[PDB]
């Protein structure tokens, strides 16, 4: 309020609204989120009994130094809405938007922005969150160090072993259980949506549009794709969810070998 000056909007949609703004004791580049209160959905409460959006709970669960996950860095309750100040790469770019201007993207540049989604996955999950939400429009990219981070976790839930029977995520980047019977387990839910990403980056579009196609599983590639890469999709989008790859799998996969470093990927692709 007085300690924030806001620019400009970045977006809005079922998130909220966010703006660019600077921290004005120090003019540390921010962004300021608000979330209507008649449209969350789960509750959860700090340590001491305020009740807040789960949002800030599964936030401060993630938050450190770590940088593949954004940081919450402060939060204020208002009557009918919370106000999150989270951290803002400068300069940024979504990779949604990334995409739209680029295309398909170069593998040795999609093995390296996967590479750093999957590290940032991980960190979630060792931290008990399940971010639910995975795609492009909620990975940003920090363009001067070729580091990308992941953002909007207000579709998430605490991570737990047995079943979700609720999801309001994306539903293109949902898995075939969750189409079909309304169940998934969380990580291996992740890894398909997973699977959705790397398609969108390697091919410059996501694969299914529809219910149908989800459900079978069938994935054409429309782009020309080496085969290493077109068989780690086709494993992530496996349709039964034991016989996708764990995060190990994935990183140990053939096509993941040999990533570029964040700097080298800003260093050749970004500049
Ligand atoms: N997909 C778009 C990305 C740019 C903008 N959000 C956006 C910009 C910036 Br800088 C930081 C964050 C953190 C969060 C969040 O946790 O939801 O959203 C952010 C609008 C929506």
């Amino acid at each position: 309020e007085s300690q924030y000056q806001v620019g400009p909007l970045l977006g809005s949609g079922g998130f909220g609204s966010v703006y660019s703004g600077i921290r004005v004791s120090d003019n540390l580049p921010v962004a300021i989120k608000h979330v209507e209160k008649d449209r969350i959905s789960d509750w959860g409460e700090l340590p001491n009994g305020t009740r807040v959006p789960m949002e800030v709970v599964l936030l401060k669960k993630v938050s450190s130094g770590f940088s593949g996950v954004i940081r919450l860095l402060d939060w204020f309750e208002r009557p009918d809405s919370f106000v999150l100040i989270l951290e803002r790469p400068e300069p940024v770019q979504d990779l949604f938007d990334f995409i739209t201007e680029r295309g398909a993207l170069q593998e040795e540049l999609a093995r390296s922005f996967f590479w750093q989604v999957l590290e940032a996955v991980r960190h979630c999950h060792n931290c008990g969150v399940l971010h639910r939400d995975i795609k492009d429009e909620n990975i940003l990219i920090d363009l001067n160090r070729g580091e990308l981070k992941l953002i909007d976790f207000g579709s998430g839930a605490l991570l737990k072993d047995t079943v979700y029977t609720d999801f309001d995520g994306t539903r293109v980047y949902s898995p075939p259980e969750w189409i079909r019977y309304h169940r998934y387990h969380g990580r291996s839910a992740a890894v398909w949506s997973l699977g959705i990403l790397l398609y969108d980056m390697v091919c410059g579009d996501i694969p299914f549009e529809h219910d149908e196609e989800i459900i079978r599983g069938q994935v054409f590639f429309r782009q020309r794709v080496s085969s290493e890469c077109q068989h780690l999709i086709r494993w992530c989008l496996a349709l039964r969810p034991s016989d996708r790859p764990t995060f190990e799998e994935i990183q140990n996969h053939p096509w993941m070998q040999d990533v570029l470093l964040p700097q080298e990927t800003a260093e050749i692709h970004l500049h």
